[PDB]
């Protein structure tokens, strides 16, 4: 008469928040030191230790969540962002000539979500809930990572149901571990799969850090129907203000709810 449930309580925890839904993710920004090539290599830091550093500010309602930050080239014709693959020599930017500025200093810009900060050296935390329209397997991916990132899905993994705005939880059970290894870079097209049931809200956390110059995090998901959603997650990601009083908010096992 009923489904048997995923084996060994293996279903990912989801949520049914009852409050006012808002489109998009919240992005919190935290201090990260220029040219610090070690802090971001610790799992504890990328899961929650980032929030022990100074919080710089925040922006809400973000649906286009990929990162593609290019440093300036101060050129003969003005100052323009340089795609990393167009940088050359010591140094110039293709179509611009030689650049007079250093690749090794901090730069200030609104390129990350409109928030004025130093995209060269920062950590950010994206939170919200992913709403699957289809029941099945979802494959999240980072096409590349510069410098360090994680993605976590699920209640008690990304954050607690109905508690999006709380200090980070301590889970290191990342869905995608894109942490910069101690020994030098990771492979591209890093991925993690989650089985999701339609209509339930799945906590989603992305933590991303840049230590110097370029920053890159192209985020995608492959849906059960085999199509891919890249960069702009409008229609899939939502936020809810905390409601720690909502007793029934956590769905430990969506296949038997
Ligand atoms: O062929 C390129 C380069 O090769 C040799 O130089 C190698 C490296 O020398 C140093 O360690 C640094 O200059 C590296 O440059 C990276 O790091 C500095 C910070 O120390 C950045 O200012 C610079 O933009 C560059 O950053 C890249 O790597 C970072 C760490 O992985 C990323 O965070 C960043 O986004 C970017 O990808 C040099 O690469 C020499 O032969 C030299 O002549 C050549 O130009
Ligand atoms: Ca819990
Ligand atoms: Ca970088
Ligand atoms: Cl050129
Ligand atoms: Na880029
Ligand atoms: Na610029």
């Amino acid at each position: 008469l009923v489904p048997r449930g995923s084996h060994m309580s293996g279903a990912t925890e989801a949520c049914l928040p009852a409050g006012q839904r808002k489109s998009g993710m919240n992005i919190n920004f935290y201090q990260y030191s220029l040219k610090d090539s070690s802090t971001y290599s610790n799992a504890a830091y990328m899961a929650y230790g980032y929030a022990s550093k100074t919080k710089l500010g925040s922006v809400g309602g973000q649906t286009d969540i990929s990162i593609d930050y290019n440093i300036p080239c101060v050129s003969s014709s003005g100052t323009f962002p340089c795609p990393q693959e167009d940088s050359y020599g010591n140094w110039g930017c293709k179509g611009m000539g030689a650049c007079s500025n250093s690749q090794g200093i901090a730069y200030w810009s609104t390129d990350l979500f409109g928030f004025y900060t130093t995209p060269t050296n920062v950590t950010l935390e994206m939170t919200g809930y992913f709403l699957p329209p289809q029941t099945g397997s979802y494959t999240f991916s980072f096409a590349t990572v510069d410098d360090s990132a994680i993605l976590s899905v699920g209640g008690s993994i990304a954050f607690e149901c109905c508690a999006q705005e709380q200090p980070p939880i301590t889970s290191t059970n990342f869905t995608i571990n894109g942490i910069k290894p101690w020994d030098g870079s990771l492979p591209d097209n890093i991925t993690g799969t989650v089985y999701m049931y339609a209509g339930y809200y799945y906590p989603l956390k992305v933590v991303y850090s840049n230590a110097v110059s370029w920053g890159t995090l192209p985020i995608s998901v492959e849906l059960p129907d085999g199509t891919t959603v890249s960069d702009n997650f409008e229609g899939y990601v939502y936020s809810f203000d905390d409601d720690l009083s909502q007793s029934n908010c956590t769905i430990p096992d969506p296949s038997i709810h």
